[PDB]
């Protein structure tokens, strides 16, 4: 009960998905987490997460986006927890002045994705509640939408445990001991060994990968989101208000329609405070920017959603220099798999990454093309310690 086929350190978004994929195949797995997933100390809380297919960060993410979407529909059918709502996703910005909008459109064209292209008042007409200038243009993806992130992790966990996966909670891994033919982790609750290791500690990857002789630039950011009292006749998912990710002059913002009257949810993507996951302040409102940055967007583009602040949440991104993920084998240990640096946009791919991680851990290879997430790519600035 202390040696396993595979050990996953960090059973959050990526780790729990990998655990489900491994258990599903009869592989004896141990998932270890410092807390009890899903929780509010990592990067997966706040209830909802956007999934987009036409991908503004890069058209090369489309295949993984589509596989992940199919896997989310499979999860929906396997659990009693709500997984996905097809709100559609709206992307807009000043015409010819948004690289994000442009790449989303190009990604759609290249993968033959279903989208609606509109501009100026056509946007305001279609979605009462949105007020953009006449020079703005947009691309709407009707078949993408919103995932209930905490539900996703809970379902994957329940399914994996039912299949035999063991989950050791409130147990912080403090060190690693890797050998040619096995792996070992040290915790205050005991040491555990296995044949393969998957490391997916989220924001903590920036602090602990050095324990694996890895020196990779990874910066954790404090990123808040606020839920606002809104005009339900305009912003409710029931009246088809969409999820959105947009780029305006001062940056990128993302939001969600109000679900069951929870209020419209908004986040500012471009800015966040550089922090350490062990000292970060998880209280919303301690920095003037928390609420002011959100209201400045709402007052200008979605005025009817600028009501009382119903709830605020504080979460973390873990950025790489090029803002692309790290999914690969440890350069010096083929029996160690690393999943890190999701840079604020990886939850939607967590179902697909779970699959990738499972394959890398069991075979050292994957049917997916993950070259752009290579741990040895130059733009990363990686090296040994
Ligand atoms: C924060 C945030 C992120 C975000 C977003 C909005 C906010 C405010 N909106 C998104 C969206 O609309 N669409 C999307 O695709 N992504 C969005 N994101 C990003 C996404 O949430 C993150 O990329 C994702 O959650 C990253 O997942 P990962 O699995 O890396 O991180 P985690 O879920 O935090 O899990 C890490 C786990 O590891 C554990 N841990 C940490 N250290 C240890 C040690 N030492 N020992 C054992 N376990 C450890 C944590 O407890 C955690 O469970
Ligand atoms: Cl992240």
């Amino acid at each position: 009960s202390t040696h396993f086929d595979v050990i996953v350190v960090g059973a959050g978004s990526m780790g729990m998905a990998a655990g489900y994929q491994l258990a599903k195949q009869g592989v004896k797995t141990l998932l270890v987490d410092a807390f009890d997933p899903p929780h509010t100390n990592g990067s997966h809380h706040g209830d909802t997460r956007i999934i987009r297919h036409a991908y503004g960060e890069g058209r090369e993410y489309v295949p993984l986006a589509l596989r992940s979407q199919e896997l989310w529909y499979e999860l929906e059918k396997e659990t009693h927890h709500k997984i996905f709502t097809k709100t559609g996703v709206l992307v807009f910005g000043p015409k010819g002045e948004s690289a994000f909008v442009a790449e989303t459109m190009e990604a759609a064209k290249e993968h033959s994705l279903t989208v609606d292209l509109l501009e100026g008042d056509e946007i305001n007409k279609r979605w009462p509640g949105i007020t953009v200038p006449e020079n703005y243009n947009a691309i709407f993806e009707p078949n993408s939408g919103v995932l209930f992130s905490e539900n996703c992790i809970r379902a994957y966990r329940e399914l994996a445990e039912a299949r035999g996966a063991k989950v050791l909670t409130h147990t912080r891994v403090e060190d690693f001991d890797i050998s040619p033919d096995s792996v070992k982790i040290e915790t205050a609750n005991g040491s555990y060994t296995a044949d393969k290791l998957i490391v997916s500690m989220g924001a903590w990857n920036s602090k602990l990968l050095s324990k694996l002789n890895l020196d990779i630039p990874l910066q954790p950011y404090r990123q808040v989101v606020g839920f606002f009292e809104s005009d339900e006749s305009k912003y409710s998912n029931d009246i088809d208000f969409p999820g959105f990710m947009v780029e305006v002059p001062n940056g990128i913002y993302y939001g969600f329609p109000s679900f069951g009257g929870c209020g419209l949810k908004l986040g500012y993507h471009t800015f966040g405070q550089k922090i350490d996951p062990d000292t970060i302040n998880r209280e919303f409102g301690v920095y003037p920017e928390d609420e002011s940055n959100l209201r400045a967007f709402l007052e200008e583009y979605m005025p009817g959603a600028n009501g009382e602040l119903k709830r605020g949440a504080v979460c973390m991104y873990t950025k790489t220099l090029d803002e692309h993920f790290i999914i690969d084998l440890h350069p010096e240990h083929s029996n160690v798999v690393i999943a890190a640096g999701f840079s604020g946009h990886g939850f939607k791919f967590s179902s697909g990454v779970g699959e990738v991680l499972s394959q890398l851990a069991l075979t050292g290879k994957t049917e997916h093309d993950i070259s752009i997430f290579s741990i040895n790519r130059p733009a990363l600035k990686e090296s040994l310690q």
